[PDB]
């Protein structure tokens, strides 16, 4: 939502950018360091991350339109996506955020046309 978007674009050090803003309403992500951040933000403000707890599957789940229990399907195989990231070992939380994001990234793409996975 605008609201988590404006928020983060403030948050975040340079990501209050006109360029950038636009691709972030368009969906696309850059790799950089401010959008890793600007990621991460999100992440956090939707409750769909956590720095420790990793990625929650059901939350996502969710955020993709639906509203059951995650398909088992999709809880292993963003799980195995995930531990294949080795996230604990990535020192910048921006980073580290931004690389398990792009576990879910064909999803949110797929759909635009609590499941910790580090418990
Ligand atoms: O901030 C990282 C992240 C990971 C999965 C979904 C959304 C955000
Ligand atoms: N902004
Ligand atoms: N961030
Ligand atoms: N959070
Ligand atoms: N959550
Ligand atoms: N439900
Ligand atoms: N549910
Ligand atoms: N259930
Ligand atoms: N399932
Ligand atoms: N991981």
């Amino acid at each position: 939502n605008e609201s988590v978007i404006e928020s983060c674009s403030n948050a975040v050090q340079g990501a209050a950018n006109d360029e950038l803003k636009v691709h972030y309403r368009a969906n696309e992500f850059p790799d950089d360091p401010v959008t890793h951040c600007f990621v991460r933000c999100i992440g956090l403000e939707l409750n769909l991350y956590d720095d420790k707890y990793g990625v929650d599957l059901q939350a996502n789940w969710e955020n993709l339109g639906n509203s059951d229990d995650a398909d088992e399907e999709f809880v292993a195989k963003h799980r195995a996506c995930l531990e294949a990231k080795n996230l604990e070992t990535i020192e910048d939380l921006c980073e580290r955020a931004y690389s398990a994001f792009q576990c879910l990234r064909e999803d949110y793409e797929m759909y635009q046309n609590e499941l910790w996975s580090h418990p």
